């Protein structure tokens, strides 16, 4: 549906950082794409735009940066927005998943009551890399009674294989922005 | 302008309240549940936009991370870019930071150093007044970039704390949706 100059204007609004957090990492960094407000606009819009007609009752999405993306695609959907946060943070009854990060495991939690059979969830997230803290997030949603099927990114590493990973537990990833490295 | 009485009750009635979280003796108001609500969600977002609509703001500044809830559609609702402030070694490129007391200890906040230029006007946006320490720090790295703050908002207001009053005399003129008693 969108123009190479949208495509280009997302691509061109994300700043790459060498060496960051470490030698032989080039970062992607969405807060460049923030700061400017033709950008952060066509990026929600899009979003919206892909799911208008999917009957979404719910939107998750990941803490922090992916508050940023899922809570004004919750708005522009005409619904709710729950958040996945680290643990300790939400302060009622909560479940649990863990997750693979480079270095360890972590946990992230959702509120008992925020998900209930016959929702459609859509999970959005800033970038998808490894997939581990979407996995875990389906996992959340699916142990409430929840259904979801979805899950929307602002970029994708298509290199580290998450889209693939996801779709093995039913997920279809919609992404803006791809790009190569690893 | 400001939301009526039946506004003001049903974003109220839609914030739960949390005995002994996160430590005993406070009364945690809850945003989740005024988040899931899409009623109460879209209506705080449309108060806060409304309320600066006429206000020249140029950037809009949200602290990690329930900030990032309420900044963020207010941006997207004025059209201005959104700067994150964020827990230390989150930030890829050149931050400043600032150090700030809690009750058991201190907390550090960082902003990028290019988010912020001389003549940038800045609204601040975080889900509850509580002190005021954590806006105060936020207003100390937006000042130290040249930007001008003359303006914070929130969802919750805790009068009690007299957030309010520390802030106004920083030339910080805050705007709140729902008054809570209590720490
Ligand atoms: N914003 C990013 N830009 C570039 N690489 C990233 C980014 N976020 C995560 N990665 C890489 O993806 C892997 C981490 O996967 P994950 O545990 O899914 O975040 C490591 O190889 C990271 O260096
Ligand atoms: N009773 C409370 N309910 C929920 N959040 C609180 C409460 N008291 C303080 N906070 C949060 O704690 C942090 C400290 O607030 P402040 O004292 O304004 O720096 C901020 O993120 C407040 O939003
Ligand atoms: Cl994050
Ligand atoms: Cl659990
Ligand atoms: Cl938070
Ligand atoms: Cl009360
Ligand atoms: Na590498
Ligand atoms: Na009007």
């Amino acid at each position: 549906t969108a123009t190479a100059q949208q495509l280009e204007y997302l691509k061109n609004s994300i700043k790459s950082i060498q060496d960051y957090p470490k030698p032989g990492i080039l970062f992607r960094d969405v807060t460049s794409l923030l700061e400017d407000p033709k950008a952060y606009a066509l990026s929600i819009d899009l979003l919206v735009e892909r799911y208008k007609n999917a009957g979404i009752t719910k939107v998750v999405g990941t803490e922090a940066r992916g508050f940023l993306f899922g809570a004004p695609v919750a708005l522009g959907l005409g619904v709710g927005f729950v958040p996945v946060r680290k643990p300790g943070k939400l302060p009622r009854e909560t479940i649990s998943e863990t997750y693979d990060l480079e270095y360890g495991t972590d946990q992230l939690e959702i509120h008992v009551d925020a998900i209930k059979p016959g929702d459609k969830v859509l999970v959005v997230d800033d970038l998808l890399a490894t997939g581990g803290t979407i996995e875990a997030t389906v996992k959340l949603i699916r142990r409430l009674g929840g259904e979801v099927a979805d899950a929307a990114f602002i970029i994708n590493l298509f290199d580290l294989g998450g889209e693939q990973r996801l779709e093995k537990q039913g997920i279809t990833s919609y992404s803006l922005v791809p790009f190569p490295g690893h």
